[PDB]
């Protein structure tokens, strides 16, 4: 396959559904490269667990943890890492209120080259145990010979775009990683980087981040087709922010408008949102505790009941993962019969203004609160006009894209409700015999 899109291993499915899945121990194994140094960008860390996922022979190599924690949370993380002399920390600045450092990325420096991993899992045992999570694995990027002058750039501009994402942190430990990237040849990269960083962006900088970045890429590198109004938009996520009092405030006015962009020329496009119902969570492998990782609060949800009419159940028979609750986030543009897709994005970004950005100042400024990162698969980057959807995720032309959940998505039934993490569920017990009492 040219796509290098993987799911994490799930404990408890049949082996056919983990063949070709990856555990973090697989990603860090010597088979992938002889580790010299690594950076772990993430939100939540269990440092004792994390160090045990590195091969024993690599556990004293330098590790940088890039995080957004402040105050006592920051102290707790520093205390976690203090027993390991080889671990350094970088606190990502979060100068806009209510922002978070959501990006999940590994930079892996080897004796043989460099690898970039952009994924959706926190660095804790539960996120790699029984959840549906996504991974993009870069090629092994070779080092550019000293004295040779070449860009090392790909047709998707991935090298410059990753460096630009890292520059936005303004962090000395990440300048070191920028210099590493400069020294390597990333020209084989076939995906586009889509990042979010905190700030208020106007003018040309508007197109650099969030949903304006997506719009720019779809305008420049995708083509509109006849009856494009009939190609749905699908969004799939583990968390929902406050979107406003109705769909015109943000969801269908600027977010959907960016998502439905195709090509450079001048809406009834169906929008499917996939988010676990209470019943999805209750009957999951984890049971109700899976809902601790689906943080939709009742305070938010009661202000936007209009949104839930867009919601579709989690279903993933194609990958044997209907009972492995999603922490992956994906967005895509399928054809009216869901047999093709015009593009596919895997990202850390949930359905929220903080992650994707919201226009301010009479439409002239895009304000983003958080750090996010994903990669975009465009057919043009593979010499194609569209991607065929793979019918079975782990089945046997390699130019069909592995969509990890079922199409078409299934609308909530009348008795279904979106999972809301901070109210009780005491009507029916979960797969472990328990209720949910927050
Ligand atoms: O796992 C995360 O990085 C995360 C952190 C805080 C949230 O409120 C939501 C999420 C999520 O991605 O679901």
């Amino acid at each position: 396959n040219p796509f290098q899109f993987y799911l994490t291993r799930v404990s408890g499915v049949k082996p056919k559904y983990n063949s070709g899945a990856l555990h973090i121990k697989d990603i860090l194994s010597p088979l992938f490269g002889t580790l010299v140094s690594s950076a772990q960008f993430n939100y939540c860390f269990d440092v004792d667990w994390l160090v045990k996922q590195y091969p024993p022979e690599f556990r004293k190599k330098p590790i940088l943890l890039v995080h957004g924690d402040k105050r006592e949370a920051k102290a707790h993380l520093h205390a976690q890492a203090k027993p390991y002399e080889n671990i350094s920390l970088c606190q990502a600045k979060l100068d806009i209120a209510f922002g978070t450092h959501h990006t999940k990325m590994m930079l892996l420096l080897y004796e043989e080259g460099l690898r970039v991993v952009i994924h959706t899992s926190n660095l804790i045992h539960a996120d790699w145990h029984q959840k549906t999570q996504g991974i993009w694995l870069s090629p092994l990027y070779p080092r550019i010979a000293d004295g040779t002058h070449k860009s090392g750039e790909s047709p998707t501009h991935f090298k410059a775009d990753l460096i630009s994402y890292l520059m936005a942190y303004n962090a000395p430990s990440l300048k070191e990683w920028i210099d590493v990237i400069h020294k390597h040849d990333l020209s084989e990269t076939n995906v586009y980087l889509i990042g979010s960083t905190p700030g208020r962006f106007q003018g040309s900088q508007k197109d650099n981040w969030g949903h304006f970045r997506l719009k720019k890429l779809l305008k420049d590198h995708a083509s509109s087709m006849p009856n494009a109004e009939s190609w749905p938009v699908v969004g799939q996520f583990s968390s929902v922010g406050s979107l406003g009092a109705d769909e015109s405030k943000w969801l269908c006015s600027e977010f959907k408008e960016s998502m439905l962009t195709l090509g450079k020329e001048s809406s009834s496009v169906p929008l499917y949102l996939i988010y676990p119902s209470v019943e999805n969570v209750r009957t999951s492998l984890e049971g109700y505790p899976a809902g601790g990782s689906l943080p939709y609060s009742i305070q938010t949800a009661e202000k936007q009941n209009w949104l839930h009419s867009y919601f579709h159940k989690w279903s993933a028979e194609t990958s044997g993962r209907s009972n492995a609750m999603p922490h992956i986030k994906t967005y895509m543009r399928p054809s009216p019969d869901f047999s093709k897709i015009a593009w596919f994005l895997v990202t850390s970004a949930n359905l929220s203004k903080a992650a994707w950005g919201a226009l301010e100042k009479n439409g002239t400024q895009l304000m983003i609160r958080s750090y996010e990162l994903g990669v975009l698969f465009l057919p043009s980057a593979f010499g194609l006009d569209s991607f065929k959807v793979k019918q079975k995720f782990f089945a046997g032309p390699m130019a069909t894209f592995p969509v990890p959940y079922d199409l078409p998505p299934e609308l909530y039934g009348s008795k279904d409700r979106p999972w809301i993490w901070n109210i009780p569920y005491v009507k029916a017990p979960d797969t472990h015999g328990n209720m949910w009492v927050p």
